[PDB]
């Protein structure tokens, strides 16, 4: 019943929107027609949305293929990120608006305004630069949500110098295993970070993957909780102390890279024993991030905008830092977590800053949804005018309780489907679109999404099949790093297209539904994890022979993973030997991935070259449904 | 699941039902079969019904178009009703047979033979006549259930004074409004009614309204309560003072109007701001509510018949009044409500009166469903032998409940489908079909029902559409009182059909389900309300702009009334004010159109020529379903 | 959702399974295609399965029509049941294990070997040989299940006298009614049985219905409660008194009978006011019992298998006594109930023997639910390799608590259709076919199952109709005792197929699913009930004119029997009356046919032939779904 309804826009939203005014100067009024002209005429498209950025020189071509299937965006422009988020904002009114109002776990709090954040990127990009840091090299940053994390990350572009940032919730392992494959160079990290009033010892963690990272020489610290802290003559410097000898008129220009030069790597769990380093690019990750913006959040002079997702996750990269910064946004930045103090914190926060635009996952829903309307009824959310859900499906339950509490039965939710290896939303509703729950809606302008059967023949209407999409993008990935066979996978599973590893289903309106992966990922609470990494990290403990993960539904976490493990002979298959290996677990990759439930098995299914068949373990706890 | 059952009549009631004997008077045994006869042959028919009541004089021609779509049944023929409800039954046995039934509010209780009610209606038509009431004059009715209600109406009938009775729940710009569009001369009222043992003050609201009525001349006033009520000296006089001089053997003979001479007008709301009078006529209405009170209800001379709507809606004026006493049955009439002393009253009544027939509204079943199995067993209801449901979806777990606790799992229940327009009954089961829950089942002889689209093609078994009537039936309205124009769009909206503005369904079987309005109809607590004219009753206040009236599920009511406010600028949107609307709304219209929820925007959505789309603002609300 | 899950086999069963290592013999791999040659070779098949047993003298043709529809399998073969239950073993290691453990309702305990089942038969053989009884003879058994239960059965067997056992839950009425019916000329019985903790007073019903029996010459009583009991000088005798003069070493040879002469008689219920005697026979019936008990529940040498069904029914017959002894096994025998002492009983039998095959109903494991899953948690299962359901439609929630609780959500469950009527399983899983909750899944090698209209034509996947099975099978039913036009009419209902009495539906991948019977049998807690049957046991009675019977959905019971009785002329319809109709019954027939409900009417539905439409009946209370 309630999936199928329509809910149309609310007053004011569609006269006013960008999607609105750039549709009107093409000649179009219909989302429909002019997404069709969007197909015919994409180069015009991205090279308008590019023209709205500052370029160092201009670009030949808007697109190539270099070896199909690697290619390129606007080939031989040279372009910085950095400069499209602070420098070119110098000089004129943008300057004193405030870019981040970052709000500690504490409720302490900091507005930082554009200029602010030039002086504080230009100043950090010269502490880096005169440890040696230059274009190429890989800077990795483990730090918490505060101001010094978003401009460790813009100095990182500025110098060229692709980032490689690590969630603050990884632990030692994880931690190392991300520096070691891409040979970081240096480490930006902090003493440690709050999470619900408790400490994490992130310095603690840094020092035990250092010790087995031979290529960093650096580590630098932000001084954020205070606390004392090991500190390793020579390697370990307090980033303030260093700071006190930079001025703070100090200036490092842009490097004028050319478009296709390494922006960040930022590490996926996969369908390997390792994770994946996804390779994005400073032009055309810029143009997307830009554009998907300005068009499905509508962003305007007046926005507050407040993304939750943490920075370590893509979500982050390109909707809390580059995608607003590029649209001159105020943007909330919190350290915390949704129900500390109390479960009203996200809406105190959005009471306090004025929040105008919130972007959260379904995880942040689906937990709040328990503790009553009460909670956000005792705010003043009325400063919201758009709603957004990115990561996971959203069920039609939590769609209402969002609209109804959150968004007073008036304000649309843009459910935006897309993944780290894509850069950028590709299929979601804007503000002029009527919405179906639990619908990410029509794909956005460009991207020729379709579902298909494993052949690539589309099963038409209503009918489940893969989610694919048939012309690359501005924003996609460019590379795998040091694994372009990988890569090469996405485009060559199904002859000629992009291959999401979604299952899909689009409805006689053309509104995608995504049911979820066909692989071995596995989203727990919002995070990606991969089966054959969660395997792998319990198989390196002396008491495992090997294991076999598994998603299971679950409530508030939407999966949980279940992992049967087969012990060494003789191994007695306690209680206290299950606690054992989930805190093997918890202390080497981190709470993230740690098992909720452990089952000991004699013997796992295996195809003959010996690979365990996960579908098979699944289908015998919970059945395989039939087609 | 339950739906889709079917349930076979009980033992004995085919074999004696009234409508077996008239098919095998014609040579069938199968209702299937004698539905294609009653369409191709709709006058013998309606011929063959017409012969059972007394003529003046014969018609000529059973039906004709006049201009179409207007038209006439029993042309020329003279008529009236009153004498078939009362004169052509003395000096016979049914004289002294019980005619009404009269239970009071407060359980006093006193019954009318039909020599009784014939004098009653005598003197009370020479009380009308002596004060200048004549054939065309309009009498407005403002009374609560009592005897002289039914004497006035047939005393309006037999003097060929066209009655106009508003429901004694309306306030006093409803009752206003009334009179006033049909130019009333005098009102029948009554001191006061009660329900649930409180006083309602009909004088007094009468006063209100007949001061801004210029046509009133005489207000005639039942003692009912007794209490002390304002009386205007040359206007306001006591019906019992005036019935003193009228001797016992008193007769007014009927006046032999022509068949098409109005015998009432009946305000309904619509798609505008003002309320509609449907016109009904003596001669066509009554055959037509003869016919279906005949075959439906299956009346017999031993029958005690309750059908629990007030006389101020149309069930009342067609299955309390005129059909039930043309066919010579007891009738129960009820004053009071279902809850009152407490929630077992109905079953008192039944028990009380052997009630063998009940014709109830579904409001009334989902009413008492909240007070448990308890109440209605603790009573005898052995004497019902049918029972039937009007007005409103009844959802199945109801019907069941009916079914099982009113029933014993054995009664048909009769879910009849009309409106005020039809005048009679027109998609109901007879006690030959076998039920399914919650359908209206097939037409009734001559009742050429179909489902089409918007321009009038069949859509074909199980798909929704519009409810059309193909061919004019004899209790159909004639006009709508002062406005032609309104009456002709029931034909022109969908070419040469009756359009009846309800969405349904018709299966394999031929059995139909209706969904419900497709216009602007809200039916609340088994009342028709319109949204337009809910919105005219709130933007008669100084606070208020401009509103948007709509209909929200309600378990209890079917429907419940939300309006959107654009208040006045500046006016300070309180509860205060939200109390206060609710109040200006209740003293003026009525409780019955109260809106339950009150919510200030400040804009609504219009079409280009300023109009409400009422549509839109219900789908932002609640969504719309696609199709 | 649930139903449509396919579940695939555990660890380590296909690899191992009898089923797959016959098919490799044959040259297949996959069941589909196996299945399909077992139709194209169906004599093959059954010769290979018939050449695993003991033949006297083997036969001339697998299958041969002699009055069609009447037909005989292994023709001219000298066979006897009780050879290849007993006596084959001897003089191998086999004649030390354990047959039967014994389990009483009080929990003492006594284990069986084949040698001494060998020598317990072979005296109760020379108890019943010396008081006259050979081959053709009718005995009748009325025991609790106790071992002398087991040797009597096989005494008889080596005899080649029919043996007709009588349920110990049934009354006088109907023990007397099965042995007039077949002329039974001894019966074995007990002085009484224990079921709760309570006495059964088998000897007092079994001398109520002797007195009426006039063929009994001779009762023989086990002296099992010990009790003081009636006992006739001449007719009834002490067993252990007999017994105490039989040596030890005495044998008596199996009679070496024709594979077509009668093995027993088992009264099933049906569409008369009779029960009908089905009559199976050795040659087919072994064949086809054993090779169903081996390839269904894949019996190896280790194996302890448990059928909890009673010896009373069918399912005791062929699936506790002669289809395991024919593989073996060593099985459990359990004279007591699942809820006593407590519930959870059959847990406690299932580690005590460490059981490795249960073949239970769902009335058994929808008692069990109700207690919560802590029960069967106490107890150490992991010795469960197979589980089994049979004789009514186990619904998904029943089926998953089943796998969880009792089956470490591992373990098959063989959920097998057939009938008294077919002696052997048809239609089930074998260890190598994925699940699917609520089906019965694909038919065994050699049947030919399908679903047809009234006409005999395929309806198709997913479409309801008749299940129907189109070419005979070794251990049907060869007659109806008596009355060979009752048998005959199973095979001309439908032209030239098998008419099961069963509605199903065939779904995209051949599995079936059986939603009930078609006609008049009614199935509660397990057991085979007639409408007709119960009406009579009513109608016997005094106060009772004529009675309806149906059956109605009940949650523990599967079906509850309602009874529409009409009373005499002034018979008063009290409450009392109820009661005592329902000792009439339970006193009579047994509480397993007592009503649950009786309702007083006035009239029943008829056909014109004067019988009761039980349809209409059912319809009127529950609605009739349309098709
Ligand atoms: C941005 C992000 O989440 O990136 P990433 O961590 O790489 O995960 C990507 C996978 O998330 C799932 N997914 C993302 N958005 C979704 C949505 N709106 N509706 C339903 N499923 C959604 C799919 O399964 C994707 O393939
Ligand atoms: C007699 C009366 O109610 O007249 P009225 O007040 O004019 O209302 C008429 C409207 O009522 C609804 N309606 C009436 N009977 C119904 C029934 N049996 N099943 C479902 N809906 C029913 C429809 O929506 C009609 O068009
Ligand atoms: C063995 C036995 O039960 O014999 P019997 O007492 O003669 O009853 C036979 C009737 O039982 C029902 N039935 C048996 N097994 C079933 C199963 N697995 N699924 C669904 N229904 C099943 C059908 O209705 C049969 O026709
Ligand atoms: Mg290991
Ligand atoms: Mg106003
Ligand atoms: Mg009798």
């Amino acid at each position: 019943l309630i999936e199928e309804r329509l809910f149309p826009p609310p007053e004011d939203i569609v006269k006013n929107a960008n999607i609105t005014a750039y549709m009107k100067s093409k000649g179009f009024d219909d989302y429909e027609a002019f997404y069709r002209w969007s197909l015919a005429n994409r180069f015009e498209f991205w090279n308008d949305m590019a023209k709205e950025l500052h370029w160092f020189e201009p670009w030949k071509s808007t697109f190539e293929w270099t070896d199909k299937p690697f290619f390129k965006w606007f080939t031989d422009g040279k372009f910085n990120i950095a400069y499209n988020c602070l420098d070119r904002y110098m000089g004129t009114p943008i300057e004193d608006k405030v870019a981040f109002y970052w709000e500690g776990d504490d409720g302490s709090s900091r507005a930082y305004t554009y200029k602010e954040m030039y002086v504080l990127t230009n100043r950090v990009a010269k502490v880096l630069q005169n440890q040696g840091v230059k274009k190429g090299d890989r800077v990795a940053i483990y730090m918490p949500m505060i101001p010094e994390m978003a401009a460790s990350v813009l100095a990182c572009a500025r110098l060229g110098a692709p980032h490689m940032v690590v969630f603050g919730g990884f632990a030692a392992s994880s931690l190392r295993d991300r520096m070691n494959d891409c040979d970081a160079k240096v480490l930006i990290t902090a003493d440690g970070g709050y999470r619900g009033g408790k400490v994490i010892e992130l310095k603690k963690i840094a020092d035990e993957a250092v010790a087995e990272t031979p290529t960093i020489e650096k580590v630098f610290v932000q001084r954020h909780t205070g606390f004392e802290v090991p500190m390793a003559e020579g390697r370990d410097v307090y980033l303030d102390v260093l700071l006190n000898d930079i001025p703070e008129d100090t200036v490092v220009p842009c490097e004028p890279v050319d478009s296709e030069d390494m922006l960040y790597i930022l590490y996926t769990s996969g369908s390997t024993g390792k994770p994946k380093g996804v390779v994005h690019v400073h032009g055309g990750y810029a143009v997307g991030c830009y554009a998907t913006t300005k068009f499905v959040f509508d962003i305007k002079p007046s926005d507050v905008f407040w993304c939750t997702a943490d920075i370590g996750w893509v979500t982050g990269h390109s909707y809390t830092i580059y995608g607003p910064m590029m649209n001159a946004a105020s943007i909330v930045l919190f350290e915390g977590i949704p129900t500390y103090p109390a479960a009203d914190r996200f809406w105190s926060i959005v009471e306090k800053y004025k929040v105008n635009i919130i972007y959260t996952a379904p995880t942040a829903i689906r937990s709040l949804m328990r503790f009553g309307e009460e909670l956000p009824a005792r705010h003043d959310l009325s400063s919201l005018r758009i709603l957004g859900t990115v990561g996971e499906p959203i069920n039609p339950e939590a769609w209402m309780w969002y609209r109804k509490n959150i968004g007073h039965n008036e304000l649309p939710i843009m459910d935006t489907w897309w993944q780290t290896e894509t850069g950028m939303i590709l299929i979601s509703p804007t503000p002029i679109l009527p919405l179906k729950p639990g619908s990410a809606s029509r794909p956005l302008p460009t991207i020729e999404a379709d579902v298909v059967n494993k052949d690539g023949k589309p099963v038409g209407p209503e009918h489940g099949g893969f989610l694919i999409i048939r012309h690359p993008w501005p924003a996609q990935m460019r590379t795998i790093f040091g694994d372009p066979d990988r890569y090469k996978t996405y485009w060559e599973t199904i002859p000629d297209v992009y291959f999401a590893g979604d299952a899909a289903t689009m409805d006689k309106m053309g509104y995608f539904r995504i049911q979820g992966r066909v692989d071995d990922v596995i989203k727990v609470s919002g995070h990606r994890l991969g089966s054959m990494e969660i395997e792998s990290s319990l198989v390196s403990h002396p008491a495992v022979a090997e294991a076999a993960a598994i998603g299971k539904p679950d409530e508030v976490k939407g999966e949980h993973v279940k992992v049967f493990v087969i012990l060494r002979n003789g191994v007695e298959p306690t209680e206290s030997l299950a606690v054992e290996l989930k805190r093997h677990v918890r202390t080497l990759v981190g709470p993230l991935a740690t098992p909720d439930e452990l089952e000991f098995v004699t013997s796992l299914p295996k195809t003959r070259s010996g690979k365990i068949m996960r579908r098979v373990v699944r289908a015998r706890e919970l059945g395989e449904p039939v087609g």
